């Protein structure tokens, strides 16, 4: 068969989580997408020459209770922390989700990826700096992206199995 | 006699550190600290009509080694967790001075308050909601202060003597 990584999607309302994930998915960029839709999504794709499945989950951080992302929390492989460069609320929140993760997966060393998204807008409150600052103090990647123009999402992705392989070596 | 608390204060630059402890000890808002400079101060305070001494250490987070600050860090009972509200890589940064204070007391569970300063700005970056998340997942008192207005200054360092005094009772 093929290596599978289990890939979780989080962060804050409004970031662009189901964009990214769509856009890496189904090549398209989504102007509005229903914010309480939570969905799995698995891709046959080609990373450094492996032949591996993307099974990801899109997260929408809902109070209703759901098995399937029960099972991605604790099982989950690596976490795509989302971030919105426009949204200062957003990336202050990042270090929440990083507890939420350490608490799910009962680890203090979890494989993830800082995303800094919606690079395509000129106004920015957060600066790059500033988020190369938080992900060198986790000791985690740092990817700019955007949904919108396509921008750094398979590097964010691909980055985040990057350090899962890290973490599978010894 | 006087029972002593050794309080350290810790926290990212700039946060309000020496701004807190000099307000506290010398009822004065510095608008300007040497960030280099880590001193100790003892106090004579009533908590709960307890009359004891506290003794302070305000860090400074410089490389140089200094064998008062390991001392402090090693034998302190209770620390306060100092971020900036409008400095959101402050609050980020609380996760690291904790790992650093599990480490030097060799403990899971040390005494502790999360200190959320320059409540006096009308301009934040860390919301009230996010920092009362944090501090509640690691199942400790958080305190929002101002060393500009001494806001909840006074109550952050006696709520944590009230945690050490916690930890203090009979299992
Ligand atoms: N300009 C811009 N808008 C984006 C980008 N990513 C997402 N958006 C928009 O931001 C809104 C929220 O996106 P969504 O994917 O639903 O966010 P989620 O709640 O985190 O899943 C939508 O209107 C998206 O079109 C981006 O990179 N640039
Ligand atoms: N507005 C405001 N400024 C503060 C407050 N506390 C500290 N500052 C300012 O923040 C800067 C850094 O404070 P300082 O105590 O030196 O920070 P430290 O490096 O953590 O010790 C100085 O300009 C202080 O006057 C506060 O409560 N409100
Ligand atoms: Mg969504
Ligand atoms: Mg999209
Ligand atoms: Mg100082």
């Amino acid at each position: 068969g093929m290596t599978e990584y289990k890939l979780v999607v989080v962060g804050a309302g409004g970031v662009g989580k189901s964009a990214l994930t769509i856009q890496l998915i189904q090549n398209h960029f989504v102007d509005e997408y229903d914010p309480t839709i939570e969905d799995s999504y698995r891709k046959q794709v080609v990373i450094d020459g492996e032949t591996c499945l993307l099974d990801i989950l899109d997260t929408a951080g809902q109070e209703e209770y759901s098995a399937m992302r029960d099972q991605y929390m604790r099982t989950g492989e690596g976490f795509l922390c989302v971030f919105a460069i426009n949204n200062s609320k957003s990336f202050a929140d990042i270090n929440l989700y990083r507890e939420q993760i350490k608490r799910v997966k009962d680890s203090d060393d979890v494989p993830m990826v800082l995303v800094g998204n919606k690079s395509d807008l000129p106004t920015r409150t957060v600066d790059t700096k500033q988020a190369h600052e938080l992900a060198k103090s986790y000791g985690i990647p740092f990817i700019e992206t955007s949904a919108k123009t396509r921008q750094g999402v398979e590097d964010a992705f691909y980055t985040l199995v990057r350090e899962i392989r890290q973490y599978r070596m010894k």
